[PDB]
């Protein structure tokens, strides 16, 4: 009768704005903070930490702190910084419950130290106000320019700053009486690397002089610390996907547990983000297995539900992924592994069929990214071309994220090709449609699922007009789904997305297996021979899992970012 963990792995998330810092007092002169932080790389990579804090009150805090068993501190920050100096803004706000909705002026922060034995020290001025949570900070080197990341002496550059509830924190009980905490905080990265931080403070009226003693040790030196790739979460190549996951899968589980849930046990996400990497898609699913998860909702790209699906399979763990159709996947043999979306072998042959009988351009050019995903659709494509005898002109490729296609415009032009197919995804698309109308080409343009979301529309604007894809039926039209789509609209949530319904379909999978055994051998067996009602029709299995006749369909795509036959 304990709720059942389903782990759903999204791609290149924003994650909360707010951090919980868990707080507990073990007695009356300690107070223990637990952080988990996720940082992001220039890259869109999630960095893992894990923060112990310890709080040594030379007086031991009122009784009334401790009667108050956990509380929790929900803190957000900001970072603009150089090479030399950084500036920072702290909002925090403090509640007894895990339910989101003289005092100090003025301070100093001496931070000083070494990460990977190269010292730093830095120093600088702020304010806050005592009453609402808020701090600011200027801090500039003393030494030269940083040669690691300045994200991570965030969060350590001042509780004194906080309220609780009812009043004063005990952080701020302890400055006004005069006598004071020292902190020591200890962070765990998942890379094995270790950050040590002491604290000691003094007053001066309303102004706090911070001194803060940092050793960090054994960072990789290509590391996103030592290599300068922090950044805050700017939106992803994949950040649609994920987005698009998680709506699905949280209107499922919510429509599942209020239905009474699998026989009264209701469904919870556990939610996980892979960032379409490989690396990364393995230390998601290292960590899957290691919280007792046995059942997976994802691995969105073909890319990282590859690496991913090899320990799921080792470790005895469903996997359903909703998204990756690379047919390389289910071509191992693996008996864990099922999908709720087609193959590019069956998505480029559905295209090749559209240009030969009801386009039939002249001059054919057939672009890549050189993926898994983009090469292999092409190929698709150029093999269902040369067998109708389409006048293939040239076959290409370009790198995955630059923001500049001149040099595919130009030879497009000079080479009057009215039509090109783009195997791959929304962000290079998205410039080529716009680069392209932009030079005046009339060309039309052909993509897969990949370029059928509403940021291929919000990248192209007009051009993305009369673009052709392939992608699954628009299920979100079905009247079956109409309640479905309600709920994602009650939440200004956008229901169209194909990856919702694929999603949806995948836990009502899970569901249907889970009724019967919550082995996931059953399961995968039970759903191979078995046909499932979903919002995508039902659902019927091979013994590899592929779903049986998936036909993808062909669809005019609108800078409105809808799509129509
Ligand atoms: C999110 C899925 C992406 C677009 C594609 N189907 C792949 O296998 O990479
Ligand atoms: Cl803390």
């Amino acid at each position: 009768m304990e709720d059942i963990k389903v782990a759903v792995v999204g791609a290149m998330s924003a994650g909360a704005d707010w951090r919980i810092s868990k707080e507990a007092c073990p007695n009356g002169k300690t107070l223990i903070s637990t952080l988990k932080w996720s940082y992001t790389t220039g890259d869109g990579k999630r960095y893992r930490s894990t923060a112990r804090t310890t709080f040594t009150f030379a007086k031991p805090m009122a009784a009334n702190y401790l009667k108050n068993q956990p509380m929790y501190v929900f803190r957000r920050t900001e970072l603009k910084h150089s090479k030399t100096e950084m500036d920072f803004k702290e909002w925090q706000k403090a509640f007894t419950d895990v339910v989101g909705m003289s005092l100090p002026a003025t301070h100093e922060l001496h931070i000083f130290g070494s990460i990977n034995g190269v010292g730093f020290d830095m120093v600088g001025q702020g304010s806050g106000n005592p009453n609402v949570g808020y701090e600011e900070l200027n801090l500039k080197s003393t030494k030269g320019e940083l040669q690691f990341s300045p994200w991570i002496l965030v969060p350590h550059i001042f509780h004194q700053y906080l309220p609780y509830p009812d009043g004063m924190s005990p952080f701020q009980a302890a400055m006004v009486d005069g006598s004071g905490y020292q902190v020591h905080r200890t962070v765990r990265f998942e890379d094995g690397a270790s950050l040590t931080v002491n604290y000691r403070y003094t007053y001066e009226g309303s102004h706090i002089k911070g001194e803060a003693q940092v050793k960090g040790t054994g960072f990789p030196a290509d590391g996103p610390v030592m290599t300068n790739s922090l950044t805050a979460f700017h939106i992803g190549p994949v950040t649609q996907y994920g987005d698009q996951e998680f709506t699905g899968a949280e209107q499922a589980v919510a429509d599942i547990n209020a239905r009474g849930g699998i026989k009264g046990n209701k469904l919870q996400i556990v939610k996980y983000d892979d960032a379409c990497d490989p690396k990364q898609a393995v230390a998601v699913a290292n960590r899957v297995v290691n919280d007792g998860i046995k059942y997976v909702i994802g691995h969105l790209c073909s890319s990282s539900a590859q690496p991913a699906s090899d320990i799921y399979e080792d470790a005895g763990i469903l996997m359903i992924t909703p998204a990756a159709t690379a047919p390389e996947l289910t071509a191992r043999g693996y008996q864990l592994i099922l999908r709720t979306t087609g193959l590019d072998s069956d998505q480029g042959l559905t295209a090749a069929k559209y240009i030969l009988e009801k386009v039939k351009p002249q001059r054919i050019a057939i672009v890549h990214d050189k993926q898994q995903y983009g090469e292999g659709l092409a190929r698709a494509v150029q093999g269902g071309l040369k067998k109708g005898n389409a006048n293939v002109v040239f076959f290409d490729g370009i790198t995955a994220g630059e923001k500049d296609f001149s040099t595919l415009v130009a030879r497009l032009k000079k080479e009057n090709i009215d039509f090109v197919y783009y195997g791959g995804y929304h962000p290079e698309m998205g410039q080529i449609l716009r680069q392209a109308r932009a030079a005046g080409l009339k060309t039309q343009f052909m993509g897969p699922e990949g370029v059928a979301n509403v940021s291929l529309s919000n990248i192209a604007g007009e051009s993305a007009e009369g673009l052709l894809v392939t992608k699954p039926k628009n299920y979100d039209q079905v009247p079956a789904n109409k309640h479905i789509v309600d709920a994602v609209k009650a939440k200004k949530q956008d229901p169209s997305g194909a990856f919702v319904w694929t999603t949806y379909a995948a836990l009502q999978s899970l569901q249907a297996g889970l009724n019967q055994s919550d082995d996931p051998a059953e399961i995968a067996k039970y759903l191979k021979a078995n046909s499932v009602d979903t919002v995508m029709g039902p659902l019927t299995w091979d013994e590899k899992g592929d779903l049986k006749g998936f036909e993808f369909g062909v669809f005019d795509w609108h800078a409105n970012g809808t799509a129509t036959d």
